[PDB]
Parts: structure tokens; sequence; C-alpha cells
């Protein structure tokens, strides 16, 4: 299971306490659950080097604990792609998709640049194509 | 299938930042998780009554992700109690339960006294076990 | 001169404290710059839409000073597009490109939908040049 | 007076500013108390075992100032319990007992286990009290 | 015995977290006594006119824990001083006078302008000194 | 240009978020500023050794940006001053003078006494002038 989607797939859970949580808010916790599974995969230091489509499907407000989940979609000889999707639930009564975003992961060698990093394999058709387009997106850098 | 344990049973997931968290950090963090579920079986706004038996079964590291669950085990008249259990993980090379805590709350009218409380029922044997025990400790008051 | 890029121009400038500063707290301060350009160019409560294209083009060591600076680029009829940009300058001892984004910010009436956007007209080539190609991302929407 | 009562006693004093103090901010503030007092006694790194009989006696609000008193009640070979006390006060007009708490913290050896603690020595009838008081509730465990 | 050096005399306690700490930090904590002591003295909503003499006489370091004190000086017709002194505990192994500052506040109508304030009466001989110097630093403006 | 009153110059810019922002703020921010214009002239450790006339000329409110500006104006044998100014901007429509201060800092060797420092060179008269003035201030201490 080392390198595999299910090994490094992470997620936090926040009670978040004009009334609707800032973007960079969200922002900033999603970068940490994808953080958290660059972490996983690599086991060495690790550093966002590019985030692509933040797309903010509809508010947060006080008093929602937001679920923010993360899976590795991609992986070059240098870099790890990561999808991170953001749910919110109310605290009395349903649960709704919030925010998602594609963050690329780099490993540092000691004179801070990347380096050969673990390759992704994906093992169902849903992860085959989810690589497929990380290729894809990747290469349009 | 409102005022189950399911219903209301309620997680926290969080990153430790800046190797030991200091048992001040992790109790907080279960007040949290035990004030969303209280806040999920009564629907009113809530507070701590007290809290019993917090064990530090062992250190939490920097770099660890921590799972803080919360399920309620028993409701007396006025009273709920609410376990809180503390897993961690860390995320570079080993799961364990790190602390674990019983926490007693009270559902206040708009003025000062705690209002009557929604009784809880339990279905599964293990249900039924832990309201017994629940229930037990309450009578020591 | 309001509506004008010079009009909401605008920035932050922070000192980083306690090296690497992980990406997620620069976005964070990003839309912070973000919200004030649109704030200042609208003037009426203000949300992120999107972010695209958020490049970090070097990692951001302790004992930065961060400059985060925005001026608008572009305006739909419902939404406005944001160019932020972040320079870090070392205390001791060299000032470089730290990141950069494209934010998309939207304008909101007093319950929920986006209201119209205040027209923005471009002046300088650079700012004809820089609204073409803003025009160009929205229309890939 | 090194190892006795008073010379370990230690407090602090916090300005908090719906619109009750929630039981984690005290909870964590009481746990720094213990942290000081079993510092002063031990003079090693010091962690929380097991904290016992948090009780809130009654609600703190914004704008009070809280007295966060601890002595050490007893020690066992390898452990130390420590009284909590909270008192608040209104910065206008008077002082009330809002929670209290016994901590029992440990001091660690370089492999992670309880090591030889210094013995708290009562010297007062009301020391002598605690300490066999202390020495009951350990040995429930 | 209101309108007394004794009756709005007050202080704070901190245990100092992460070895100096900067100077802008003890300020603010310093500010925090002082708005204190004002609001007890007069009791309208209260706010900082100017500080004077901030001294650092060393440096505070990690694990202290530090007692901020703050009692009136004088009072003028509209303005009140109010002395803060510093003093810094290590808790390993030796305590010290860290800081000191004469802060002066002023006492708020409901728009803007500052109201009156409530005379201050000595009644030690080192309170009719303190009164005096206190009145003296005014007088130089 | 080293050791001259525009190589160190600096500034923070801050969004702030009763309804007035504390003057501990306003001066724990001072500070930062200072402590920076401070670090760029010495290149090595720096702690404020004191403080003279924080001026709060008016309030500042939630929702302004401010400005903290630091320019260094006198330098003895192992000193340095700099004065710091306040500038606070409404986000829609003008710039006001907020506070005002004068630090002054000093460079410690590992014994933690004040050592040698570079010398502040005044180029324009202006710059000779503000000199003359802190060396007034100093001699005074």
């Amino acid at each position: 299971e080392p390198n595999t989607v299910s090994y490094s797939q992470s997620s936090l859970i926040h009670l978040v306490g004009h009334g609707f949580v800032h973007g960079g808010v969200t922002m900033k916790l999603m970068d940490e659950v994808a953080g958290i599974v660059a972490a996983r995969h690599c086991k060495t230091n690790i550093v966002t080097a590019s985030v692509d489509a933040i797309n903010f499907h509809d508010k947060i407000r006080k008093g929602c604990v937001i679920t923010i989940s993360g899976r590795m979609t991609f992986t070059s000889n240098k870099s790890m792609e990561i999808e991170v999707l953001v749910d919110a639930d109310p605290v009395v009564d349903k649960r709704y998709r919030a925010a998602s975003a594609f963050f690329t992961y780099v490993s540092l060698n000691q004179e801070g640049k990347p380096m050969p990093v673990p390759q992704l394999v994906p093992e169902t058709e849903d992860e085959k194509k989810r690589f497929e387009e990380g290729k894809g997106r990747y290469l349009q850098m």
C-alpha cells in the first residue's frame, strides 16, 4: 500500500467559530491537508510549488464543522498533485461541497531544489483516470 | 434516530504544530468536540458542568494528526455524559490512543439554571453497557 | 479617478515570524490584500469567488518582510480579477519575487447572489495589456 | 523551603476579553499553572499524567480577571498532585470560585517514562491533611 | 475607599511561552494592566492617551512568569497617570525587575472627547510623594 | 548607503480587523518596525532598551489599514534611536497620523551587554537636525 492513493489520503476537520469564513482561512487549511498527504507520501521536507483552480462553490458560516480531505492524484518525477475538497456541515441539521483545489507539492534537496519523488501508482479505474487528468494539468505547467 | 449515540457522534482532526503537546492544548480540543456532540443532542446553548478522569495514556508529539472523537454515553435528567477519545497518528513513520475523558455537559435556559435534557436511547449491546457505567458514575456525583 | 487601477491599488507588509513559511500562510495574506482592493473598488461587502495560478516562485524564509501588492486587472459584469504579487526582503543580508496569483472576487447584495460590478477603465498601455489577458482568462471560465 | 508547598505555589492571572468563557480555555490555563508548580518543584521536564474532578462551579464572563492558583498536595515516588483553583473577579465591583481540579504531573526520563520525583514534605496540619487526601486519591489511581 | 490607590491597584501574571521576549509583547501586556486600573478607577469606557519612559531594565527570557503590576499615581482633571511595574520570575533556578512605565489614560464620553476624571486621594507618605512627581510630569506635558 | 537613514528605513502595513484598536496592539507593532530598522542597521541581535513619548494622537478603528514607518534618527556608541510613525487609512475614502514614538535599541554581546554599534551618518539637513535632536534626548537618558 505504500505510494498508493489510500496510503496518504488525509483529512482535517475544524469547528469554525460579517459572519462567513474568509477564503484565506479556507485556503490555508487546504494547504495543510495537502501538506499532510504530500508528507505521508514522501517522508521528506515538503513545500507548495503551486495551486490551481481554487474554486469557492459557496459560503461557510460560523458554527459549521468543515471536513478538508486530500488525495494524491498524480506524480511527475519531481512533483506531487493533490486534490483537496472542503465540505461544510451545520451543527444542527445537510452536508455541502464548499471548496476544491489542486495543489502541486515538491520535495527539496539541501540546495533548495526539487528532488526525485516516490511515484504514485493508481490501482483502480478512478485513480488511473485522475492520474491521466493530473498528467494533463501538469504538462500545462 | 435523533437522541441516539450515532445521531450526535462527533469528531475533529487537528494537525499538531509547534516535541510534546502540553495537556492543556489537548484538553481544550476535547472540550470542543464534547461541546459539539452536546449541541447536536439537545439543540440548546451549551456549557460544560464537569470533566472526569482525563487520562493521558501517553505523550502527543509534534507532527501528529489527532482524531478527537466524542460520543454520548448517558443522560441524566438535567445532564449528559460524553466520552471523548484522542487518537494520535504520526505522519512520518504507529497510530495510538493518546488521551480519554468523560465530560458531563448541561443544557441551559435563556437565563441561568440548566433546563431538562432529551433522553438518550442505547440500541447496541455496547451502548447498553456504556450507559450503565455512565449511570454508575453519575450516581457517585 | 474612481474605478481605475490606481484608485484601489493596495498592499500589506508583514514581518515573517516563526525556516520556510508554508504556502498556506502566504495564500491567506494574498487573499487579505485581494479583499482590500475589491472593497475599495466596489464599496459593497465582499467575497472571493475563485483563485487561479497561485505560483510559489520560491521559498519565503523567516526574517523576511513581505510586500503583498494587489491591483485590479479586469472586471466582468459581476466579477473582478485582481493580481496579487508577493515580494520578499531579507532584513539581514537580495530582494525577490516570492509568489503571484490571480484572484477573482464577487460583489454581493444584502442577501446571497452577487450584484453587478462597477466597470474598470485602463489608462496606460500596460493596463490595456493586462485587461485583455484578464478578459482572456475569464472567457475560459 | 525546597520541596515544601509554599516553595512551588504559583498562580497566573488573566484578563479574559455567547458571552461566557469555554471550559477548554479554563482547563488549558489550569494545566499551565499546574505545570508551573510541577516545574518549580522538580526542575526537570514535566508532563500531565491525568486530571480529575474538573468541576465548573459557575460561569465566567468577558471582562473578568481570573486568578488561577496552584499548590502541590501530594507526591508518590514518581508523581505529583497539584490542586488548582480558579477565581473570577469583575472589573467593576465580588470575588467568586469558578473552577477547581486535581492535576497529577509526571517527570520523564530520556526513554519517556516517569522518574523518581522530589518528595513533597507537608509542614502544617492543613498540608498534612491534603497530603493524606492526595495519597487516597492516588491509590484509586 | 473608592478613588484611592489601593482601590484600583491591579496586576496580571503571565507565563512567557516561545530566548528573549521582544519589547513589543511586554508593552502590550503593560497596557492591559494599565487599562484595568483605569477602568476600575473611573468606571467609563477607557483609552490610552500616551505612555512615557518605558524602561527595559533587562531582558525577559522564556520560562519566566511575569507579574505586571499597576497602580494609579496621579490624576489631572481629564487624565490619569498609572505606573506599571514588570517583575520576572524564572521557574527553574533570582527574581528581578524587568520593565517599568508611566501610562497616561483618558476617560471618554459616549462620543469622542474625554470627560472629566474622578480625583485620586493619596493617604500614605509614599503615595503623597508619587503624586507630586506625577503632578510634575504632567506639567511638562 | 550603508549606515544612512534611507538604508534601514522600514515600514509594515496591517489590516486591523468596543470598536477601536488597543494602544498595546499599536505599541507592539511599532516595536516590530523599530526592531526591523535596528536589524537592517546592525545585522546583529537587537533588543529594546527604552521607549519614549508614545503619543496616541487619535483612535484607530476596525477596518483601517495602518502604515507603521520607522527611520533611525540618532546613534550613540552603543545605542540606536528610531522614530516610529503610525498612519491610519479607512478602506473607503483620508490618511491621518494616529501615533508616534522614539525607540532606543541596543545590540547585545554574548554576556548580554550593549556592544559598539555601527554609526548612523546623517546626509541631509533634515537628518542632521534629527541626529542633533536625538543626541539631546539621549543625554537626558
